């Protein structure tokens, strides 16, 4: 009985609905009634153009602000090469207007659509606090389109200020049940990043999105690692189609591309999630996408299933976004327990890291303690050590159930001598696994380099319920 969009644009929309069962199943969560009606998704970036005659009727001042020169309006800043054209290219894939004969349709084109101007600008540590803190008991989802330099030598994350906002999002944003953070994994495929060495992504309170290219292969600009949660389409080679969206100037772009266009479907889809349960919780909103996403037609080299049945890859996560399952899901999903966390400081010594160094430690994760944990969610490895050459390390955590994932793969231009301060290395990929049993770190000279260094803390830190 449904009657799907009319706009000019939306047969090129190929991701959202395409006769070649390799779409994100949008049409099938549309047909089930939800269109993220009564949902507010903000997206933090350069600005939105508010009065795009595709985002006009979705747009909420509520859900918007400029940072940047501290005024309400988050218009974009107008430059001859259209340099603030990114923002409102990601606003119409969440919600652009449906139905209107333009361009194409969001994923959610029933959503309240805001945006935040943060990126034109000195991004500070306040500047970026006060966009992810903006209205946590108005706005339901924020969409991240950005981050650290991709160089492939940084590590580099959030500030104080923005830790905070991101905890305070997740504990008292909605109203308590948490502001859901969506974040693009990187476009340093190129320069062989990781996003562990991302702190946006990296952190558990962010669902880190990856992309996949129309033949379902892993995108050049594609950055592998354990903290990525799913995936969903972007751009790839000239023989591949692009992204359909709302373009600078009121016009219509077909061309939009890499991790930026990933974030944005994912916001979407999550959207029309809350409006089939608006009780689930930032905790209960990741559980979803750990058990509806498909790894099926994604090409990957690394496919690996974990202690509970499920594939995962390092370049895709827990695979593609579904969103007739997360909607359907959705419906029927009893709240998770309360969060536990249980720390297990694992080294009574230094350790000499040599050519490979390599840690085991049998855990009982708090076993009669209030913070038992017999089903993991996210598990972190906070690490903190020197060694001459970064870039030559990669490391591997194993849980005892067998799941091996990579904490940090080489990056031959990661020539830093600073080694790692407490930097909390974490992975989705035992997502429900018992975590109690042996777990073991392997840390290994990759190079044929004569390197040298010491691991001098490794905590174990599991996160989870009984
Ligand atoms: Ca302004
Ligand atoms: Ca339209
Ligand atoms: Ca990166
Ligand atoms: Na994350």
């Amino acid at each position: 009985v449904y009657q799907e969009p009319t706009d000019p644009k939306f047969p090129q929309q190929w991701y959202l609905s395409g006769v070649t069962q390799r779409d994100l199943n949008v049409k099938a969560a549309w047909a089930q009634g939800y269109t993220g009606h009564g949902i507010v998704v903000s997206i933090l970036d350069d600005g939105i153009e508010k009065n795009h005659p595709d985002l006009a009727g979705n747009y909420d001042p509520g859900a918007s602000f400029d940072v940047n020169d501290q005024d309400p309006d988050p218009q974009p800043r107008y430059t001859q090469m259209n340099d603030n054209r990114h923002g409102t290219r990601c606003a119409g894939e969440v919600a652009a207007v449906a139905n209107n004969g333009v361009c194409g349709v969001g994923v959610a084109y029933n959503a309240r659509i805001g945006g935040v101007r943060m990126l034109d600008g000195e991004v500070t540590d306040a500047v970026e606090a006060r966009s992810l803190g903006l209205n946590p008991n108005h706005i339901h989802i924020y969409s991240a389109s950005w981050g650290p330099e991709d160089d492939g030598k940084t590590v580099d994350g959030p500030a104080r200020l923005a830790e905070e906002a991101f905890f305070r999002g997740v504990s008292q944003g909605r109203g308590g049940l948490g502001s859901i953070f969506v974040w693009a994994s990187g476009n340093g495929g190129r320069e062989h990043d990781s996003c562990n060495c991302d702190g946006y992504t990296n952190s558990i309170y962010t669902l880190s999105i990856s992309s996949a290219t129309q033949f379902g292969n892993v995108p050049w600009y594609s950055e592998a690692c354990s903290s990525t949660l799913a995936t969903t389409y972007s751009s790839g080679n000239q023989n591949e189609k692009q992204i359909v969206t709302t373009d600078l100037r009121q016009k219509c772009t077909e061309s939009h591309t890499g991790t930026s266009a990933s974030a944005p479907l994912a916001a979407g889809i999550i959207a029309l999630t809350l409006e089939a349960n608006k009780n689930l919780t930032w905790r209960d909103m990741q559980h979803l996408v750990v058990q509806t996403s498909k790894p099926a037609h994604l090409n990957a080299n690394d496919w690996a299933t974990n202690g509970v049945g499920r594939k995962v890859s390092h370049s895709y996560g827990y695979g593609l976004l579904d969103a007739g399952a997360m909607v359907a899901l959705a419906q029927n999903w009893t709240t998770v327990a309360p969060q536990r966390k249980c720390i297990i400081d694992i080294l009574t010594e230094p350790k000499d890291i040599g050519k490979r160094l390599e840690v085991r430690k049998t855990v009982t994760a708090c076993l009669g303690e209030p913070n038992h944990i017999t089903r993991l969610e996210h598990a972190q490895a906070r690490l903190t050590l020197s060694y001459n050459r970064r870039g030559d390390l990669a490391i591997h955590l194993v849980s005892p159930m067998g799941t091996r994932s990579t904490l940090l793969a080489a990056r031959p231009h990661d020539y830093s001598a600073d080694g790692f301060n407490d930097w909390a290395f974490m992975t989705t990929h035992s997502w429900d696994e018992d975590p109690s049993g042996e777990w073991v770190l392997e840390i290994e000279n990759t190079s044929e380099a004569n390197n040298y260094g010491t691991l001098t803390k490794f905590t174990l830190v599991l996160y989870g319920t009984a």
